[PDB]
């Protein structure tokens, strides 16, 4: 009936180390990077320092409860949940998580986990100080799950790419495009999926 | 009763991972910053390194006990308590909490959590070296709770804004204004509340 | 009967999250800083990096045991003990604890917790390169316990201020004075207590 | 059974603090460094800052389950598994793990743990600005397990040395060779095994 | 007995927080530093950054077992063991432990804990760029145990001073001497013991 019951009941069924595959179908994870800031850019070392929302949604039907005469959503610590093992492939620093580590769980089992992350990347910084700008490509996918266990797809909101971008950054955003790739590597027989986020940005003035 | 008994009861009653909303009424959180130091400012990157008390006040009326023949108040570690999931939206560093992580809990269920935090912010540093100074705006609100779960209000009684501000800072405070915002974003149908703190400050002339 | 027994009996009565007051009297905490080093000084930013022992003593009668056929004292991890919530009010960095987090506990329930700490302070560094030197003032008190719950007093045994100060520092100590303040603030009706430690130091000459 | 039963069983029988030896044979560990980036190099101090995958494989046959009808692989938190106590002998910083801390456990008991690590090393940086380049040697072996308890060989995979190395690095990889050593030391009458990775790299242009 | 039974016997017998003294007598601790690297030196501030093995051996005969038809030794995590509360008295940084936190336990009850540590020291750096070099003195002893509870003594042999010292350091070791001291201090009536390590080193030319 209350939010304590809902949580207790999540923990009875929720297995944080068990991927919540429905039948033998992958977990469909939505990924959308929302850039908040570009703090440090190095044209010689080809490194950028960015703040972004790593917006991550998926379904876990074992979390699902009856929202009749109950709250329809709750905030849940991510240690009580299974969370995709997403890694930015071209990161050169540990993710610095700036926000409380809470997921929004809906009563149909939908999970919204939207951390704000500060992280350093190896990417093409050339042309940052030009009209056309530089294009930094950030690849995010699962570390240990191939395409039959986790699929990753870009979702976008219709709103402008820089509606949440700091006006006090030295840089401005020209365009953010998100591409899905499905690649088979030399380690493993199954294909791994990633979202490739192309940040087209340049200095102001 | 005694202090041991009050702490034991809180351990039995307090659900750290469950928002204490009785009858689906929003938890009213009092948020206000008291600035202690300004350590670093960068005119070009528009970044500031500040020390402040993040003064957080609310009621968890499940914690409440009868203090007729018992202490009125106890200091409690915050790990035993629910604490609001507040984030500084324009912070570019994790909060460096400088103080023991204890909240003061009153017999009526009022919780006083007043950590001292060092944190870096992306904000307007323009004019900092002038007599008018810069106005750095810092927004704080819940990360995962809308207005019907967490409301945020500023505690705006008549006090000196520099009362506890270090005389040994290279900077000085002209004014601190605190204002409540209620905004509906595209993500979600419900309004999210935030307190915007406007720090008017300058390099000492 | 042995050290094992004492640590077990401590773990049965000790409540690390419960302040061990006797009657409605405050816990009497002795705080004194012993300066080991001054590492980084900046007169422009008014910031100092210092290494000091934060010598902290108090009574916890919940720890007390009968030491007739038993050892008088044990070393105990501080996680098993209540420890005062002391903060250096003008610190600008979290304390960097250099030493094992063990307290010495005597059978009468006296606790001696003497961590070596490196910490950065916002204080008055003006005059550091003069004969008179700078006077940097450090204020240490409880974060959450008013004067009816924690009293702080300086432990002044009239020692040499430089007794344990590094000869290899670029700085030397001219004097250390430690005084108790009782102040009532706008937040609260009850008085809060602090020890104010005044470190008068200078750059060495030549 | 469902992946929940496989994972519950793995961590049920798994003994993280006990080396899973079979019939007094050493636990055969395979080690391989895949170089992703060189971030900082200092020829004066002879220090390099490297991002690399530490590819570690071994068998714990006590984890084996029948996978005729079941999934034959699962992702498991390393905290639940025994892990070889490997150390980079000439590292001058603790390893910074960038990636989710999950191993891949196969139905026959094989464990694949491939963390992405940022670490600093003491090694020969002389010649980095020349055409021949510098050769930085990284030694990796057990800290407490001799050759009768842990053996360490390089994987037979002599892949492309610069396969996943960033095109956006300042540096380029010329050659990577991996050789095994068996050394006896003054401390100990038993031999200790290590893989020596020789990284021949230089600045581009 | 297998490696698990030996560990479980240690866990039922060893107490991390209880010093394993016999009657009124101290635990005889052997301490020797083995210098691996000297990374940063500053003759103005008298500060050194060094990597060394803190080689710590002692006996706990309560841990002993019959090894005739069982393993002679096991690696054990230090959280299962009492370990000496040793501090480097003139350290100005927290010990950065570079290596897995495992002790070697022998069937006769000897414990060998040999962490590799990077740590900064306040000590005499004067003459480091000369033929005589600097003599940096490091003192190691128990933080909380007097001489009737813990005795410290240097290990019986410095096989060679430069044996495992990095040939890639800007510095070289001329000599290492390790002597024992027993000192009565103003705090306490009981004598404390320490090992004074004198590192005679110079810049290479
Ligand atoms: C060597 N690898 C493994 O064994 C697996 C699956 C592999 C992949 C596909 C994620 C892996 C490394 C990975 C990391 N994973 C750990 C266990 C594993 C079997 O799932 C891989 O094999 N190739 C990767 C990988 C990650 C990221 C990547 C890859 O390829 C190229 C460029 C960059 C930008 C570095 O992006
Ligand atoms: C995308 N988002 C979510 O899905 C929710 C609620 C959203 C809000 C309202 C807190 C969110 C991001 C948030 C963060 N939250 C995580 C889960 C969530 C549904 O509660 C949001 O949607 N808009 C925000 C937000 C945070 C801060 C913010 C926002 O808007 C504009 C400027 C800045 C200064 C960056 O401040
Ligand atoms: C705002 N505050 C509180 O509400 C209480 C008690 C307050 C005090 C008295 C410790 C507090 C902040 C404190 C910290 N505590 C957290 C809960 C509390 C009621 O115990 C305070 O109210 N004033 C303080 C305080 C700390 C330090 C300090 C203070 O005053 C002036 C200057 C400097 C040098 C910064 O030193
Ligand atoms: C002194 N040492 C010990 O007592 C053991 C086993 C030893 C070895 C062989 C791993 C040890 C240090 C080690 C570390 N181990 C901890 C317990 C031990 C008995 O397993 C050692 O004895 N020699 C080592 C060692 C580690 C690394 C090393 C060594 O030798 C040469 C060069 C460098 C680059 C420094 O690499
Ligand atoms: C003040 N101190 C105590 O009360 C005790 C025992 C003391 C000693 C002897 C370890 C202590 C500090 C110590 C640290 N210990 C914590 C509890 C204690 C009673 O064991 C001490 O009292 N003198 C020390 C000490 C440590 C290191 C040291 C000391 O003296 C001289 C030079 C330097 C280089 C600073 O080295
Ligand atoms: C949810 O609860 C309602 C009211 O109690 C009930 O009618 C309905 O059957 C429940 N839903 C499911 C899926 O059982
Ligand atoms: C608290 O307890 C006292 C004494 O037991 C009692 O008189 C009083 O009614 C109680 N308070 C309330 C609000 O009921
Ligand atoms: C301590 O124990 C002894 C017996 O060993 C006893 O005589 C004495 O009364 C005890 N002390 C106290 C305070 O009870
Ligand atoms: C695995 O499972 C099958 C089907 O249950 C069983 O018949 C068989 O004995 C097992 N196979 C092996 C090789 O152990
Ligand atoms: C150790 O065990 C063997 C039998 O396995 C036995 O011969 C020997 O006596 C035992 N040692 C001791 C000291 O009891």
């Amino acid at each position: 009936a209350d939010r304590a019951d809902i949580l207790y009941n999540i923990r009875q069924t929720s297995r944080p180390d068990v991927i919540p595959t429905q039948r033998d179908r992958p977990v469909a994870v939505s990924v959308s990077l929302k850039f908040i800031n570009i703090l440090e850019v190095n044209e010689i070392t080809n490194e950028v320092d960015v703040v972004f929302w790593q917006q991550t949604t998926w379904s876990d039907r074992t979390l699902a409860w009856n929202s009749s005469h109950s709250p329809d959503q709750v905030s849940v610590p991510i240690s009580s949940l299974w969370v995709p093992d997403l890694a930015a492939y071209n990161a050169i620093s540990k993710p610095e998580v700036l926000t409380p580590q809470l997921a929004r769980v809906v009563s149909d089992g939908e999970v919204l986990y939207m951390p704000s992350i500060r992280q350093r990347f190896s990417c093409d910084v050339s042309g940052v100080d030009t009209e056309s700008g530089a294009t930094c490509r950030i690849k995010i996918g699962s570390w240990t799950h191939h395409s039959r266990e986790i699929s990753v797809d870009p979702t976008t909101e219709n709103s402008d790419d820089s509606e949440y971008f700091s006006q006090y950054s030295r840089f401005e955003i020209l365009d953010v495009t998100q591409k899905k790739n499905s690649v088979t590597y030399s380690c493993c027989p199954e294909a791994y999926e990633d979202v490739e986020v192309s940040l087209n940005f340049r200095k102001k003035g």
